């Protein structure tokens, strides 16, 4: 019949209610979606989903008229595959990342123009397949490469920063990205270097930056304390 755009925001609410997670029904809506095969994939390559969300932002806001455009929203509203198994709701994540993208392969194609809108649901699924609470598989791949995007997108963060009272999707993007940083500690093994003279300046520095934003954003402020535990959580680490 066509992916729909507007129907797409259903997949979460008939399973994903607030505060409690059932695991029967995202069992049974896992499953399906590796079966089906034909579903709204997320995987639009790299000459593919470059020049068609850089042009769906840029020149048009205010949502591009309900963002309808059936190519470039759909990804948008596909959390559901994103959110599936974001907080524990995970009975078997390997289809996720072999048959979905894996959240570090995949992820990084992608992120040569870092679109924090993709970022918000797209770091949703690196947090879904990361660590549920603790029962992902030890992988130094998983953990050592994924402590990478946060320097290549820690600029962009940074140039964000500075714009005070221009926007109204950094509020979330700073709450939405702040979501990761309260997961597991930053790793201090071998590899991730445990704060080195090139992991510790923009760790540290730069977090005190968007805390300064949030403390002058004029915003509630149940937001702005988390941000403040975020940095000091993420300085003790």
């Amino acid at each position: 019949h066509g992916r729909n755009v507007q129907y797409i925001k259903f997949l979460q609410t008939i399973v994903k209610a607030e505060g409690k997670f059932i695991k029967k029904c995202q069992d049974m809506v896992m499953a399906e979606l590796v079966n089906s095969g034909e579903d709204v994939l997320v995987f639009y390559n790299d000459r593919a989903s470059f020049q068609t969300l850089i042009q769906m932002m840029r020149s048009e806001r205010d949502r591009m008229d309900e963002n309808s455009p059936l190519f470039m929203y759909h990804i948008h509203l596909v959390e559901l595959l994103a959110v599936c198994t974001e907080g524990k709701n995970v009975y078997t994540e390997i289809k996720c990342n072999s048959l979905l993208p894996l959240d570090d392969i995949v992820r990084v194609v992608t992120h040569e123009d870092c679109i924090p809108e993709v970022k918000i649901a797209y770091i949703n699924f690196l947090n879904h397949c990361y660590v549920d609470t603790e029962v992902e598989m030890k992988e130094i791949y998983t953990s050592n490469h994924m402590w990478k995007l946060f320097e290549n997108f820690l600029v962009d963060i940074c140039r964000a920063c500075n714009n005070t009272s221009d926007r109204k999707h950094a509020d979330s993007v700073l709450e939405k990205y702040v979501t990761e940083i309260v997961m597991s500690i930053v790793t201090t093994f071998f590899s991730s270097p445990f704060s080195d003279q090139s992991t510790t300046l923009q760790t540290r520095q730069p977090v005190f930056v968007q805390l300064l934003q949030g403390v002058f954003r004029v915003y509630h402020c149940n937001w702005l304390m988390p941000s403040q535990k975020a940095s000091v959580e993420s300085c003790i680490r």
